[PDB]
């Protein structure tokens, strides 16, 4: 089962998530990304299995990439599932900054919160590879 699950918004991070994503297998890790792992089935519980299954969260943080997290307190947006999910089963997660400006925690349904507490990774367009050199030393 893969190593890494890449979560992103598809209408503005879809491009760095596959990117990371090849990166990342040239250099041996398993990955999850919907488009090339999902398969048959009800999404929400396939969905739901990969995040668990993968020891490592890449989070493609694009401009206002939680935006539409705020104010989900029943947790329907699925960038806010695949958080919860990650923060409550105590995964490595590896946010990456791309144009992101970190909200205020209070703006964000108290279950993920805590995503803004870990040590990102800011996306450097001039220095790719050292970025990328960067992901691999923060992966488990
Ligand atoms: N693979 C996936 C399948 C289904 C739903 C997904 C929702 C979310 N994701 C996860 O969440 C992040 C994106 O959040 P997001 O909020 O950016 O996503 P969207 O709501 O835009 O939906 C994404 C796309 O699936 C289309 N869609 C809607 N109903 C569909 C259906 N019955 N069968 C097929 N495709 C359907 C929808 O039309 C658009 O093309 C990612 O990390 C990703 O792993 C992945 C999904």
């Amino acid at each position: 089962t893969p190593d890494v699950f890449i979560s992103y918004r598809r209408n503005s991070g879809s491009q760095l998530a596959s990117l990371l994503k090849v990166h990342l297998q040239l250099h041996g890790f398993s990955v999850f990304i919907d488009v090339e792992k999902l398969e048959a089935g009800k999404f929400e519980d396939k969905l739901i299995q990969s995040v668990m299954g993968a020891r490592n969260f890449v989070l493609v943080l694009s401009p206002g990439a939680l935006d539409k997290c705020m104010q989900d307190h029943d947790c329907k947006d699925w960038v806010h599932k695949e958080i919860v999910t990650a923060l409550s089963c105590g995964k490595n997660i590896v946010p990456i900054i791309d144009g992101f400006e970190w909200p205020e925690p209070q703006v964000l349904p108290e279950d993920m919160q805590a995503v803004l507490t870990f040590n990102g990774i800011k996306w450097s367009h001039e220095y790719q590879e050292a970025t990328i050199e960067k992901i691999i030393r923060f992966l488990q």
